[PDB]
């Protein structure tokens, strides 16, 4: 019933994500010299360094907000990919599975803790 615990739980999950080779393409912004069409296709860039910085700044109120930005990383990769069998998109799908597997308890515990707080 700790309604602050999500933040360190998210910090540790981001640490795991940064250790994971599959996160390489998603740790920083897209160079438009390398992908000149990227911002034609993608209105709202997002990367794991921006998510970590937002968390560390104290600019997420809940793990739901963090989860929305992480999911945007993945939806951006799905929108940008030229193919469902693109290397970087395939990395996104494995990393998304890993993230969803690990964030589910963080969201459950937060929402339970907040229901207890308001009981
Ligand atoms: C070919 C394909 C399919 C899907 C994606 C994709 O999701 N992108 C574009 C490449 N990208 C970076 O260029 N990331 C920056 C750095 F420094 F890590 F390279 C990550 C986002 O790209």
């Amino acid at each position: 019933y700790d309604i602050q615990a999500w933040k360190k739980q998210c910090e540790e999950l981001l640490n795991l994500i940064f250790q994971c080779e599959d996160s390489e393409p998603f740790r920083q912004p897209v160079d438009l010299l390398e992908y000149p069409d990227y911002r034609d296709i993608i209105d709202t860039p997002m990367d794991f360094a921006t998510v970590r910085e937002t968390l560390e700044a104290g600019n997420y109120e809940s793990p739901m907000e963090l989860c929305k930005d992480v999911r945007l990383i993945f939806s951006n990769s799905k929108a940008y990919t030229p193919s469902k069998r693109s290397r970087i998109y395939s990395m996104s799908l494995r990393l998304s599975a890993f993230f969803e597997e690990h964030i589910s308890s963080v969201l459950s515990d937060y929402k339970s803790a907040l229901r207890f707080h308001k009981r």
